[PDB]
């Protein structure tokens, strides 16, 4: 199992535009278009993203290239994080891969507001982490794919995915 593997699981693949969990206009992998309600709007930055007229559809080596950019994208943010980057620099392959998915789902800004938890995981208590990750909107609001990812932080495997 590898990071691709992994998000490709928890965020699957969609070629049209769609609307994500939050309602948000997405495609592909996951990939955030933007947060306006305008379908107009999101059909602009997909052209924007993939430089031609969509039209609202993209192919999938469309999606996969977006997916690409976007794995390499959250990477970076993480080390370019001062909270972040001793975090991920502490941890082992798989759990780095976690950090790495929230990061995907929620931003590089909203990962690093889990004070708490990142210190918890930084002192490899994972189990205190662990309970400490569930306290939130964002186990609350995709609980089964919080779960997962939870459960990568605290066994430090790949067994949720498997
Ligand atoms: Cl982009
Ligand atoms: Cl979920």
């Amino acid at each position: 199992m590898n990071i691709f593997e992994m998000l490709r699981i928890d965020e699957g693949l969609r070629l049209k535009i769609y609307k994500d969990t939050e309602g948000y206009y997405t495609i592909g992998i996951g990939h955030l278009l933007t947060k306006s309600p305008s379908l107009n709007a999101a059909k602009s930055e997909l052209d924007k993203a993939i430089g031609r007229n969509t039209n609202g559809v993209i192919t999938k080596d469309e999606a996969e290239k977006l997916f690409n950019q976007d794995v390499d994208a959250a990477v970076r943010g993480i080390l370019r994080n001062a909270k972040l980057k001793p975090v991920y620099d502490s941890l082992d392959a798989v759990r780095r891969a976690a950090l790495i998915n929230m990061v995907f789902q929620m931003g590089e800004t909203g990962v690093a507001g889990f004070t708490n938890s990142l210190r918890m995981l930084q002192q490899k208590r994972w189990d205190e982490a662990a309970v400490n990750l569930a306290k939130s909107r964002w186990y609350n609001q995709t609980p089964n794919r919080a779960k997962r990812v939870i459960t990568a932080f605290r066994t430090g495997t790949w067994d949720a995915y498997k």
